[PDB]
């Protein structure tokens, strides 16, 4: 079997699915909405500059989001947000959303197409270490081979009254449960490992880092996994897998299994004939 990730073109495909049948983004503005507030209420105080750190940031969705509530609470301050992002494809779109989005002129952007790990030695040998006001790693941790160094690391750039914020699935949530029981069956690629909250807070607790974790109910549509032939069914069948053209490469037995799992409550929730697989998310926000 071929995991998904060796293969850009699926990826892709099988991500916007995701996103397009689930409340991922939903829940997080749900968070940004009635949580980000209080939470970021007082980075930017005794500052005529707000520096932000996007680890991650993928396509800039999210980080918009969290950049409206910044504002909101510090009018006319000036906000450098800088992106540490591997993906030239993903740095390209965030700047094309920049541009077409309005509301931004008191915003500075800065892109780095690099790894956070590659981040922070080119930062070590600065010999000058920078401060920021808030610093976020929202849905890639598990692509970070050495979380605790990072953690630590970026730990030790909040500046006064600052805060980082870091989102993975919870230890409660479905694929939780998924890892578990069929990570091993699943391909593996060096490209990533799989986390929770569980991880996170076991690591931050032995960091002796101050932080609080909040979980969000988050469900992903998996109705459709159960049409054979439908399209929609199986792009999510691959995503969740994690592999390449599941419903059609994966042994028959495994296919069964995980099928009727899919369906027990440990997994999801059948709500009204709809299949809700459970993505409930952790918000881990971490003091200076
Ligand atoms: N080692 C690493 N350091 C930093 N970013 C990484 C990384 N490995 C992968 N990524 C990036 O991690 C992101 C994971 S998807 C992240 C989602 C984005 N923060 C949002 O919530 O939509 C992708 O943009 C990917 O290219
Ligand atoms: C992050 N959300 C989207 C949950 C699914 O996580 C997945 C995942 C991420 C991207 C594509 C498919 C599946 C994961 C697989 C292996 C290692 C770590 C994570």
């Amino acid at each position: 079997m071929r995991s998904l990730f060796s293969d850009h073109g699926k990826y892709v495909e099988s991500f916007r699915r995701f996103l397009n049948h689930s409340t991922e983004h939903q829940c997080m503005q749900e968070f940004m909405d009635k949580k980000l507030p209080g939470i970021i209420g007082r980075i930017g105080d005794t500052k005529s500059e707000i520096k932000i750190l996007s680890i991650g940031g993928g396509a800039g969705e999210i980080d918009l989001q969290i950049l409206s509530k910044v504002q909101a609470q510090y009018p006319g301050v000036c906000i450098n947000n800088e992106v540490v992002e591997p993906s030239a494809e993903q740095i390209a779109k965030y700047k094309e959303l920049v541009a077409k989005t309005s509301n931004l002129e008191n915003v500075k952007f800065a892109w780095h197409k690099e790894t956070s790990s590659e981040y922070q030695s080119r930062m070590l040998e600065k010999k000058e270490l920078q401060k920021w006001d808030f610093i976020h790693m929202i849905q890639m941790l598990y692509y970070v081979k050495d979380i605790p160094a990072t953690l630590k690391f970026f730990h030790s750039l909040l500046g006064t009254n600052a805060k980082m914020l870091i989102i993975v699935v919870s230890g409660s949530s479905g694929w939780d449960k998924l890892w578990k029981k069929y990570g091993s069956r699943f391909p593996q690629d060096d490209l990533c490992q799989y986390i929770t909250s569980d991880d996170l807070t076991q690591m931050l607790d032995n960091l002796g880092l101050k932080y609080e974790c909040y979980d969000l109910l988050s469900t992903m549509d998996i109705s459709d996994c159960f049409i054979d032939g439908n399209e929609n069914g199986d792009l999510l069948w691959d995503f969740l897998t994690e592999t390449c053209n599941f419903n059609a490469t994966a042994p028959p037995d495994l296919r069964a299994e995980l099928g009727k799992d899919l369906q027990e409550p440990e997994f999801s929730a059948k709500k009204e004939g709809k299949v809700l697989f459970n993505n409930t998310l952790s918000f881990i926000v971490i003091e200076a």
